[PDB]
């Protein structure tokens, strides 16, 4: 029964597996008044951007969602379920490059209008949403799986450590490739804690800036690639919220750029300029928030708030 | 001719003293004005809040501060400027407690109104005029000195370490004198930095913070007073402005607490309440700022924002 935004992850167990029915049926209720939602944000678009090709081809996607899952009849038993869940793998295979295909489709376009406000509002709304599409689909079809330590998607014993050291492995990896090296980063505070939390949207995030606080370190280092400061991260666990302050000493992000960062499409160039508000708007989503301190000349701190589950 | 918010600060010199003149007449011209806007303050207050003995004996201080600074006749020699600075020393001197005498004035009073920002903006106003008198009286005062690295109260080549330390040595005694030890505070960044500064502004501002700092961290390791985690400050300087960074593991400051701590007479106790809401006044007055983040489990980290010098 754990909820985030009016919507619920369904949480139960059974050996014959009724609860895989009742989960079915909220997903077949849920999934197409969503889409449907998000169907007229594609037709209240401004006209020309809505026109764009790449526009268009995502609008499709979206019909054609919305199309097969109304034309999927109700679910009565184990083999309706788990010919629905063949649907879901589906729209979430073709639906996979929707981010990136938003991006290409916005990045000229957007500059045809006078209302900066519009494209912010619409990509926050659309994006956000199809997060909790997924997140409710993928974990639709984890609660198959029998995995330790997981009811679906949900971990109950998540350790903030472990993920963090999944993601620094990643962004390191990257770095090096790009740069011959990057700094190792060390993790303080509540290193120790685990609770139940679901690792997804901590899968966008952590990489994101973790991609960002190697750049701006090796950027700025650029006479000393072999030696450059450590990136430092601090986990705060209490009873409302998890914080994770990642902090770097990369130079920071200047005054000029300061009120620019968080815009879609806005980058100084790992290069695409999408990656600090999907973030701080998959935050706001889950009911916590991102937030930056620069400290031109030094580096930056981003702190990344997210509630704990109810 | 170095200003801050609509006022100058004047930097010049001269053999025979023709400088002094000039300002003189300056401080003449504006001080009054400004005192009358701060009566005024006083005569829209609350009813209730303007009833009460303190609030009027502060009422009646700046209205006696007034009539001394008009009856004053207008400066043409140095001797008059001579004596003209013997008033605005005795009107310092007269109007040292003000801060205090408000605090204790409005600390009942300011229930017994239903409006809540009332207070704060009488407060953050009457304060930070007060700053800019002070600033202004002090510097002229300052002009007749001839101190090394000084032109008035602006420092020529200011070393934000040895003003922090300055203060770092003050708060620990103070802290040692209550816990019975303090924690060692390390600074880092930008050490080497000197640059024209008026250090007044962090003579309030820093004791505050430093202050704040040392207790949560005390209050927090109860069981270990003979060994605390460091305070740790950081300083950036680019040419925009001076960062400096407070940061502890005091543990934090609690969600319940975050939206009142800024508030005026709040506090959880060294225990007047003023610090934060005072400090946050002075920096915005001077075109910076005052952020918190807390790490709840954890400590705080306190950005002091400050602009350079034009
Ligand atoms: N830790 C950081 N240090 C310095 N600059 C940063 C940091 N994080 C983000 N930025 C700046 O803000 C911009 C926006 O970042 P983002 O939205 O992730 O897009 P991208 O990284 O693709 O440019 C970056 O291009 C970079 O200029
Ligand atoms: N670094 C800090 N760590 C923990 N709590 C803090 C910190 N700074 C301020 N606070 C909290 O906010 C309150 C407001 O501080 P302030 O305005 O300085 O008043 P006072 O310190 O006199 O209580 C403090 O009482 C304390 O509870
Ligand atoms: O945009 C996406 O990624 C997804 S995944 C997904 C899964 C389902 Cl079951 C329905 C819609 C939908 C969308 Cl839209
Ligand atoms: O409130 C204060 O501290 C001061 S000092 C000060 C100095 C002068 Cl010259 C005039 C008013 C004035 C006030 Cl009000
Ligand atoms: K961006
Ligand atoms: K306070
Ligand atoms: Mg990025
Ligand atoms: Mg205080």
């Amino acid at each position: 029964v754990r909820l985030t935004p009016t919507m619920m992850l369904y949480s139960g167990r059974s050996q014959d597996g009724s609860h895989l029915l009742k989960s079915g049926r909220y997903l077949q209720q849920e999934l197409p008044v969503r889409i449907a939602h998000r169907i007229k944000g594609f037709r209240s678009l401004p006209f020309i951007i809505g026109c764009n090709p790449t526009i268009l081809h995502v609008h499709e996607l979206y019909i054609r969602a919305f199309q097969k899952l109304t034309d999927f009849p109700p679910i009565k038993d184990q083999a309706d379920e788990a010919q629905y869940c063949q649907l879901v793998r589906q729209l979430l295979d073709d639906h996979k490059d929707v981010v990136t295909l938003l991006a290409e489709g916005l990045r000229e376009s957007r500059k045809h209008i006078e209302d900066e406000k519009l494209v912010r509002y619409f990509l926050d709304k659309t994006l956000t949403s199809r997060l909790g599409f997924r997140m409710l689909a993928t974990h639709h079809l984890a609660l198959h799986e029998d995995k330790p330590d997981f009811v679906g998607i949900i971990c109950t014993r998540l350790s903030p450590k472990k993920i963090i050291e999944k993601w620094v492995d990643f962004a390191r990896r990257l770095c090096e490739h790009k740069y011959g090296n990057a700094p190792r980063v060390r993790i303080n505070g509540h290193v120790a804690a685990r609770f139940p939390f679901i690792p997804m949207p901590l899968d966008y995030i952590l990489p994101e800036l973790l991609k960002n606080a190697m750049r701006a370190t090796m950027e700025s280092h650029l006479d000393t690639p072999y030696n450059v400061p450590d990136v430092v991260i601090t986990i705060a666990n209490n009873d409302v919220d998890l914080i994770i302050r990642i902090s770097d000493r990369g130079g920071g992000i200047a005054h000029k750029d300061l009120d620019r960062v968080m815009d879609y499409h806005f980058t100084t160039a790992h290069g695409f300029g999408f990656g600090l508000p999907t973030s701080r708007a998959y935050a706001e989503y889950l009911g916590g928030s991102l937030q930056l301190q620069s400290l031109q000349g030094i580096g930056t701190d981003v702190y990344l708030r997210l509630r704990h589950i109810d």
